[PDB]
């Protein structure tokens, strides 16, 4: 019973300048889908990826999972072109393909089996 809630609120953010990356308060998680548009041409667009141990705190304690990562990120690559993203952020699917539990070499193998189609997902590990 009742329609009590707050159906409208306001609180607007101005801000139309164009984001450039302008860092103090909070990092978002922008999830960003790095393709690599291979036709004709399979050259490294400059993002790459790491294969690292990530420490999580768990109910066993810090414990530490593979996880994977970017490993180098080349000038003029579209994950620098972002510029929100760096080396230290995190990887989650390639094309539609989650890198979650695979090894290194089968997330490359599966980003070359689809380069032509290619979609990196990548967030953010810049958390605040």
């Amino acid at each position: 019973g009742s329609k009590t809630k707050a159906p409208s609120i306001s609180i607007p953010h101005d801000f139309r300048q164009v984001s450039a990356i302008i860092d103090v308060d909070i990092v978002p998680e922008t999830h960003r889908r790095v393709r690599l548009l291979k036709h004709g041409s399979d050259k490294p667009l400059g993002f790459y990826i790491r294969d690292g141990t990530s420490v999580r705190v768990t109910a066993s304690g810090l414990e530490k999972q593979p996880g994977i990562f970017i490993s180098r990120l080349v000038p003029g690559g579209l994950a620098e072109s972002t510029g929100l993203l760096a080396v230290n952020d995190e990887v989650i699917e390639v094309n539609g393909i989650e890198v979650a539990g695979k090894t290194l070499d089968q997330v490359t193998d599966m980003m070359v089996a689809n380069s032509s189609n290619l979609i990196i997902t990548v967030k953010p590990a810049n958390q605040r």
